């Protein structure tokens, strides 16, 4: 899951993530 795998290495993504997901966090992240 490289969406996971990027957002989990920003501490500011995985912190979204675990409030809406890695799909979700990465794509307000990464989007």
């Amino acid at each position: 899951e490289p969406k996971r795998e990027v957002c989990e290495l920003n501490p500011d993504c995985d912190e979204l993530a675990d409030h809406i997901g890695f799909q979700e966090a990465y794509r307000r992240f990464y989007g």
